[PDB]
């Protein structure tokens, strides 16, 4: 059946049949949802998934049936069949790899899906050649501010014994550290990486941001330590506009948000080593990074500067130091002339690439859970918009941490 | 389905089990390839249907009261079942009813205050049979609940529906609720979201005042009978004034709100049984009020004026003019009905408690199931606890349901 969401501040309806195209589950059952879970092959497999994504793909540029379809999809079978696998063209990896960002549920700045820069990997053989490949994508994506959206793509698994990896969650992040006294120094949430780094003979700075080194897997072995050239890695100082005391808290960030960990899968095909990056919206760093209480967790330091009363909870002094600082990062990033989204402004165009989305494509998979921003939620747009989910193929799929699974 | 299901707090690392999901009764929504999570939404029962629905509560209930399997267990069964061969239903008793009540509240998966769940005073009105009737019982119901601002949580439950043709309803969507009027200009006077309801009463013959903050008369119907307006006694509806503890001004934005949060137009299902009227009440989470009540583009709006008065810069969005007028709003709110001595929780306390709660269900039953989209307060999410905490959502029973509005469905006589 067609399925309808309706926005309740503007009554808007839309109705959904992309939905009807998708295979995956999405984990809940008729009896039981499981939205707010954080998470819920052969040459016979390979086939299929293949044959379906070349099929979408020649229907996507309107060439369904024709000569080069089917051509296309003779030559697949007749590799995978000799093979076990298969290699997809230059234009089925830019394609699949924009689609991918496309059909991520969970990400605000879909708008954004084919405006994306993609840089082939798949000649890559060394964790040498992958510091290589990682630090053009740090530059480009970069680009001394004026952020780009790229993606940067690493040979496909085989056997499951010689993926690529990035180890790092994110190309650049912060260390953490556990101090003696069992406070945490830093970045908790990478304490375990960090460590791992520092093991692999890492020496560390030791302060509160100390950016980490690459850890790079090629076919398979051991990973090795890399550093950055730290004129490629940009960073933000976080100041307030009417709060001069806000710089002696000592705050900043890095510019370039790069998510390293995901698997990226196309055609059956899968990318275990697919580093990607954007921009940031504002939150990300004003909300979670900074007043998570596994996180940073500043909330309370900062209500002090504040002179805030702060004995009780109905006071809101924690939702009054939350804002201020949000403020903050906003107002450093666009000072400093780097690329950030305020939480109002992406939502807003989220609202405007669902409702392209709907008309141009019958539908769009969003995860209300993940796109409501995590502060100030009913006064954006996004809060009072029915949404439904569902998993379209290509995406970006979750993985173990490879020091899980990896034998040195 | 599996009979371990894991949900982790990413916060404290706890994790918990669930095993009372297998007891789950209604569809969701969601199926394998779809989840409706942010869905808002998603002629009588007869003898078979009857006899499985009531035999399960009852014997819910005689598990409750540790006496499954007993004498009075068995008897009780037989007599459910004569009773639905005979009259084609079945009355429940006072010990029934206020347990069925206690639990429609306890597996709402949509409510963060259900710690309370089992402080619930129930008032019985099966024996009501017209308007006036129904009136006394409200405002005995709004007089006890309110306290003189020490609110109590209560519940007043009038006759099953029986053939659908002789439905109680109450017409109100809460008891207490501010009206709307529709101007010709096409601004609104009032509260947008209670126009249609507004447009009623002026219709059954309400003179209403027309001014921001008016107290709808009471709309009741019982028996199946047309509704008949009553005007619930000014004395016996608390309101508190919108003030500031820092902003002189905020008082002269002329706000004001009711005490009592009052929800009047869901049905409550227990044991195979429809309560088409079952009026309940509670209290205030700050937020209600603060955010959604006065914020919301589509309700009071107020937003954009109290950035003006506080003198934010407002032509870009990224100042987070929007997000610092909320707070102090929000703040205002909760400073108001605190000063007046009127029960409210803020947003901290209360998702805070439900954390509190949750694991308690889990031990104590097994589960507790829950709606992240709607338990997580509409503002400053992340820096609640429920944010970082899995929850499983499933629909038990006994249940408030939703209900069509019943001028949608009135034959009127
Ligand atoms: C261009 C500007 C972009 C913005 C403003 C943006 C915004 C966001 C935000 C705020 C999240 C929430 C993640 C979190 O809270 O941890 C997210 C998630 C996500 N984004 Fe985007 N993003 C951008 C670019 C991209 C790109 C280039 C890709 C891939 C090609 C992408 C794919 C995803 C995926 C797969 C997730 C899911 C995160 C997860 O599963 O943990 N995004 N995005
Ligand atoms: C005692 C203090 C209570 C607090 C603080 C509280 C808190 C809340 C809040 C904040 C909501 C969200 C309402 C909305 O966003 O529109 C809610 C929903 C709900 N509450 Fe509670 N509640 C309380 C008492 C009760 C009582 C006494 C009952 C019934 C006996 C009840 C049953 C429900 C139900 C069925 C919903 C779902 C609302 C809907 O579906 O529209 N609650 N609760
Ligand atoms: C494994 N667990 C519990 C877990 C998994 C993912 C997350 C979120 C990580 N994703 C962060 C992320 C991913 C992609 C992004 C793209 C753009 C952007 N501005 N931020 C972005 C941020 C948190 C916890
Ligand atoms: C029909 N639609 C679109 C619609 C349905 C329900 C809602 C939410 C109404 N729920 C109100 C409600 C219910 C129970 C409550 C219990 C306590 C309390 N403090 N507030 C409470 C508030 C909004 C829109
Ligand atoms: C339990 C819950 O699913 C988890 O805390 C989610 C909630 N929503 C989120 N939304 C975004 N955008 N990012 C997140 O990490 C989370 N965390
Ligand atoms: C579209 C979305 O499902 C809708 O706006 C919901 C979201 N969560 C909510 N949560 C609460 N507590 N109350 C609400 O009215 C809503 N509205
Ligand atoms: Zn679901």
């Amino acid at each position: 059946r067609f399925l309808k969401v309706k926005n309740w501040e503007t009554e808007v309806v839309l109705t959904d049949t992309l939905h009807l195209k998708s295979t995956l589950e999405t984990g809940c059952t008729e009896y039981i949802c499981m939205g707010s879970i954080m998470h819920p092959a052969t040459k016979d497999q390979l086939f299929p998934l293949a044959k379906e994504f070349i099929d979408q793909y020649y229907s996507s540029i309107k060439r369904f049936g024709s000569k080069a379809h089917m051509e296309r999809l003779e030559e697949v079978n007749k590799e995978i069949d000799t093979t076990s696998t298969y290699q997809l063209k230059d234009t089925e990896l830019i394609y699949g790899a924009k689609h991918a960002w496309r059909n991520a549920s969970r990400c605000v700045g879909r708008i954004q899906w084919s405006k994306l820069q993609v840089f082939d990997a798949r000649d890559c053989t060394t964790a040498h050649g992958m510091f290589n490949y990682i630090c053009n994508h740090v530059k480009y994506a970069t680009n001394k501010g004026n952020l780009r959206s790229a993606i940067t793509i690493f040979p496909q698994r085989t056997d499951g014994k010689h993926d690529f990896r990035v180890w790092n969650s994110q190309l650049i992040r912060y260390a953490g550290y556990k101090q003696p006294d069992g406070s945490t120094l830093g970045d908790p949430a990478n304490v375990q990486f960090t460590e791992i780094c520092i093991q692999q003979g890492w020496k560390p700075p030791r302060g509160r941001f100390d950016v980490l080194p690459l850890l790079l897997q090629a076919n398979g072995n051991d990973p090795e330590l890399f550093q950055i050239p730290p004129e490629l890695v940009l960073e933000v100082p976080i100041r307030h506009p009417k709060f001069e005391w806000f710089k002696d808290l000592g705050l900043k960030w890095y510019g370039l948000p790069a998510v390293s960990n995901m698997l990226l899968e196309i055609g059956g095909l899968e990318f275990s080593a697919c580093p990607f990056s954007g921009w940031y919206m504002g939150t990300e760093i004003g909300v979670r990074d900074y007043c998570d209480n596994s996180r940073y967790n500043i909330l309370e330091e900062v209500a002090k500067k504040m002179n805030l009363d702060m004995r009780k909870t109905s006071s809101l002094w924690k939702d009054q130091a939350l804002v201020e600082i949000n403020i903050a990062v906003l107002y450093s990033f666009q000072s400093d002339k780097v690329t950030i989204v305020d939480h109002h402004s992406a939502t807003e165009s989220f609202i405007k690439h669902m409702e392209n989305e709907y008309r141009c494509r019958g539908g769009c998979p969003a995860d209300w859970v993940w796109i409501v921003p995590p502060m100030s939620g009913s006064i954006t747009p996004v809060f009072h918009q029915e949404m439904l989910n569902y998993r379209l193929t290509p995406s970006f799929e979750y993985q173990p941490d490879p020091w899980n699974t990896h034998v040195w």
